[PDB]
């Protein structure tokens, strides 16, 4: 359904949403055809990223659901991420004009900062010397903000995020002098194998919403995710409250973000599977399940992006 919740800025984010990336190897067309069938199915909450190399490809999807009158823009909740390479003060804006223009969008209902460890700017998103290693920039996150912030001022963003911030960051643009606009959510790894509880709590304190990303368990990309990591959707009691419920561990996983206050997204190129994980509305979990999900926590992080660890930026070295 299009229940939503109410942004710290007074717009409405529908509490599930649909994830747009996919692995390199997935060709880019894959994205127009799922985005496309989602909007059918019921999202209305997208996210993307200028990182996922589709929003052309989202944006073309949008465009041709409110072309044949489906939808309007202002039922679409569209999110787009700036990337590591256009921290700078003076790439903020550019990069977010540069998402609009593959968009053709007029404006992104949500942008965020994606990542808070800054390299080299350039057309290259992951630029690399010759031993292999990242080429690190060193940005002040807080005037990286600002310049974020006056992409609201410029109506560009509807409201404005971030991404993979701990608390310690959170607290950095929170307690910014000149601070003109809370991030409305920080949007993190959330599952019930990491299910960010200390982090959670943090950010309803502060009037921030938790967005879950990797909800499923991640698309577990090599060389980005362990292998050997456990695999969520194979959980035991996940599947046997599936069973009970006459669901999946996908829709129970699903259904306990959104019975503890998180928005959560979810990530499906397969139809069928699109079409499944909107049924996260029609059934409701007992308060003693919940509590056996929540027993679930293993203090497994799928998306370390340890390729980026060194820098103090590097947000996972703290506990939370
Ligand atoms: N740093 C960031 O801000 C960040 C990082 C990671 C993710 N995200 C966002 O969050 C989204 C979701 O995270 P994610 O991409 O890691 O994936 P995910 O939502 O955790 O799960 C995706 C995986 O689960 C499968 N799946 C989906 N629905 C299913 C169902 N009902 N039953 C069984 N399997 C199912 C997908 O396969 P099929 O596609 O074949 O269904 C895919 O293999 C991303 O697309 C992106 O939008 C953001
Ligand atoms: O799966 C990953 C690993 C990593 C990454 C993905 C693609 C890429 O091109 C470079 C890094 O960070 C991410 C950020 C995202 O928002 C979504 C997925 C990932």
């Amino acid at each position: 359904k299009y229940q939503c919740v109410k942004l710290n800025d007074g717009h409405f984010m529908p509490v599930l949403g649909f994830g747009t990336y996919a692995p390199a190897e997935v060709p880019k067309s894959k994205a127009l055809e799922a985005t496309k069938l989602a909007i059918e199915a019921g999202f209305r909450h997208i996210d993307s990223a200028h990182l996922y190399n589709n929003e052309e490809q989202v944006g073309l999807a949008i465009r041709s659901k409110i072309a044949d009158g489906s939808v309007k823009r202002e039922d679409i909740f569209y999110t787009s991420k700036l990337w590591c390479n256009s921290h700078r003060p003076e790439l903020v804006r550019p990069a977010l004009e540069r998402s609009l223009k593959n968009l053709q969008l007029d404006y992104v209902d949500l942008y965020l900062i994606h990542f808070p460890v800054s390299v080299k700017p350039g057309e290259e998103v992951i630029p690399k010397d010759e031993n292999g290693k990242i080429l690190f920039d060193t940005v002040d996150l807080c005037a990286t903000w600002e310049a974020v912030e006056k992409c609201k001022d410029a109506g560009l963003a509807k409201s404005i995020g971030v991404s993979n911030f701990n608390r310690r960051q959170l607290e950095m643009i929170l307690n910014k002098p000149g601070l003109k606009y809370k991030p409305v959510c920080n949007q993190v790894e959330c599952h019930p194998y990491f299910n960010q509880r200390k982090l959670l709590d943090f950010c309803k304190s502060k009037d921030i919403v938790l967005v879950a990303y990797s909800a499923l368990g991640s698309h577990r990309e090599e060389p980005w995710v362990d292998p050997n990591s456990p695999v969520l959707l194979e959980d035991p009691v996940l599947c046997a409250l599936a069973k009970k419920h006459k669901r999946t561990p996908a829709l129970i996983a699903l259904r306990y973000q959104l019975q503890r206050g998180v928005v959560v997204l979810a990530k499906s190129y397969n139809e069928q599977r699109i079409r499944q994980n909107v049924q996260v509305f029609e059934f409701q979990l007992t308060s003693e399940e919940m509590k056996a999900i929540d027993g679930l926590n293993r203090n497994v992080r799928y998306l370390t992006l340890d390729i980026f660890a060194g820098p103090p930026n590097y947000p996972f070295s703290d506990e939370y």
